[PDB]
């Protein structure tokens, strides 16, 4: 029953381990933060204060389509193509990625289901050259987050929502990786075109692992004492080094596959 | 039954939008039912019908809650109203945010009377919005009448026709409740608290119920100069701005003469 301020939130974020200049991909359950004087926008502004204008805040936008094509052909000519400036974020990811995407100055990646919204000094870099096929691999904001030794913050969100770990699935050498194939409308030369996509499946867990297996891995990684826990506002949170948990999750997966 | 950009276009043409129209829209998006490309299809269908020269509006207002007055000793943690950054009030539903967050959209200065606009004259409608008395003649509402614009209640309840607050402003009747409040805005790009004054829009004139706007709109429809119809699955009405205000002003002025 405490209220948070732009000012109060900056202190929590510094305590959790966020500092000057780094890139943080944020997953959030905003109601967990409790009351905020200026709403959730106070959070983004708190963050940007802490990391400074060279830091970058990321969100997982995804897109809103709903497999409508598969749900209904002959609904095909009525589906607006994916437009990184105009396609609104998937609602399942909560308000946060839409908060960012609609904040002035923000930018948004090209690969439609894997699309990220970013804001700050390197927003351009992170949203540039997002590959259309295998958009969870090396040529994506996720792969870039690893190269820049960025961070992931679970802002009250459930721990099996850490999208970064899909990058690990892509990288890890294990047997029988499911492949997803689907066709979706996008823009080519200013016009709407339908295009066939190819990627590892991220919508389903592989080989009988539970749907929430991402959570156990984050949990395990935190036990090693190289993550950090803390409260932001009223929300229990987790801040984690991007490159250290990817490499960690790749070994978890690589062993599980062998072990079978 | 599903709606599309094409489908919504024909419903919008059926109700009476045309090339060049200005339209202030109030909406209850949920009863439009299922739309293929989301509610953005409504805005996209509207713009098709009215064209690049037509303009669509939404009532943005802002998220303050008298927090200022809810608890000073938070006074200072209250960000100023920024027409480019302040989200619209959630009581007005998604529609105004939808417009506001569409690229090319614009917003005016008067925080509580703040309007979102998009299209050919969006610059004109949002410009020079008076801080004091933001529902008078130098507001987007006043310009709507000057432009012979329209109001579309998209499934919305009828007493949410903000345009009629403009009539309250214009109409001469006794004992209008004047309202004074203090609010943080940007002066010189810096937060500065400022005392406002408006006629009250939060409570009716002493007398009428809080929803009397609904009575008036229904009586204007009885005259036969409105038009009723279905946009998607939402029961809707479309009225001329100029005519509804004129109507409402007389209704108001007549009632005050019962002195
Ligand atoms: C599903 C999930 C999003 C649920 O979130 P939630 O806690 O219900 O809340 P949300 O983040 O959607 O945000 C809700 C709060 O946003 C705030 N909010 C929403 N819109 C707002 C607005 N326009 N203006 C101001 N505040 C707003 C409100 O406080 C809202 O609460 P309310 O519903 O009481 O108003 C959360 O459980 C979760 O899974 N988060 C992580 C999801 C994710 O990142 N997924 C990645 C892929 S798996
Ligand atoms: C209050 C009021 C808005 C509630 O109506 P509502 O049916 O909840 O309508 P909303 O406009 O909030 O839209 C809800 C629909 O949003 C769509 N929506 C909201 N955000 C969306 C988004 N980001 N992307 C896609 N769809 C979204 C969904 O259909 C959503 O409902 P869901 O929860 O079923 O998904 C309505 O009764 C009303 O009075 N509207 C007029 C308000 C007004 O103009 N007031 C003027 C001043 S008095």
């Amino acid at each position: 029953s405490r209220v948070s301020t732009r000012s109060s939130l900056a202190e929590d974020l510094r305590a959790i381990g966020l500092a000057d200049g780094d890139a943080v991909l944020v997953h959030a359950a905003l109601r967990k933060v409790g009351k905020i004087v200026g709403g959730p926008d106070d959070i983004l502004d708190a963050m940007r204060d802490v990391i400074g204008p060279a830091g970058t805040v990321l969100g997982y936008a995804d897109w809103q389509l709903e497999d409508e094509i598969r749900d209904d052909p002959a609904m095909r000519e009525h589906i607006p193509a994916f437009d990184p400036l105009r396609s609104r974020s998937i609602r399942d990811n909560g308000f946060w990625p839409e908060l960012i995407r609609t904040t002035p100055g923000a930018l948004r990646s090209a690969s439609p289901g894997a699309s990220m919204a970013a804001i700050g000094g390197e927003a351009e870099w992170f949203t540039a050259d997002h590959a259309l096929d295998y958009g969870y691999g090396p040529r994506s904001p996720l792969g870039k987050l690893v190269e820049a030794k960025g961070k992931v913050l679970m802002l009250g969100a459930p721990l099996d929502t850490m999208t970064l770990l899909h990058h690990a699935e892509h990288l890890a050498d294990f047997p029988n990786k499911r492949i997803l194939r689907y066709e979706a409308p996008i823009l080519v030369d200013g016009e709407k075109v339908w295009r066939w996509f190819e990627e590892f499946d991220t919508s389903d867990p592989p080989d009988g692992l539970a749907d929430d297996y991402f959570a156990g891995i984050v949990e395990e990684f935190l036990a090693t004492g190289r993550g950090k826990r803390g409260k932001i506002g009223e929300a229990s949170s987790v801040l984690v080094p991007a490159d250290e948990i990817v490499a960690f999750a790749v070994d978890w997966l690589e062993r599980w596959g062998r072990t079978a």
